[PDB]
């Protein structure tokens, strides 16, 4: 079974920490990675009721399993605070336009 659900893609806690720990690294360096420039600012226009206080952080996690390092991000974030928590894992799949709405 799936941990979290993005649409049709299937992520499990394994995938979504290392995906976590690879952004939160570039965050701590003050470096970013890709045209969007991942990580970045997770500004929370959704009013989502994340557990874990801001600031937010967005990080692209990827179907095939592999760390985001540019190129297209596909429609899923992790997104993570300033203490690297987890906020949780969002996704374009299913929202209009460039809203997002959580994985189940
Ligand atoms: N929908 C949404 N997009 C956000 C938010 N914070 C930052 N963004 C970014 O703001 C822009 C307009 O929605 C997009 O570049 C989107 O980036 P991503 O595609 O990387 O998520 C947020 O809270 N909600
Ligand atoms: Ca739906």
């Amino acid at each position: 079974a799936c941990d979290y659900t993005c649409g049709s893609n299937c992520y499990s806690s394994s995938d979504v920490s290392t995906a976590q720990a690879a952004g939160y690294k570039l965050h701590e360096d003050g470096e970013t990675v890709g045209s969007n420039s991942y990580p970045h600012k997770y500004n929370n226009y959704e009013g989502f009721d994340f557990s874990v206080s801001s600031p937010y952080y967005e990080w692209p996690i990827l179907s095939s399993g592999d760390v985001y390092s540019g190129g297209s991000p596909g429609a899923d974030r992790v997104v993570f605070n300033e203490n690297n928590q987890l906020a949780g894992v969002i996704t374009h799949t299913g929202a209009s336009g460039n809203n997002f709405v959580e994985c189940t």
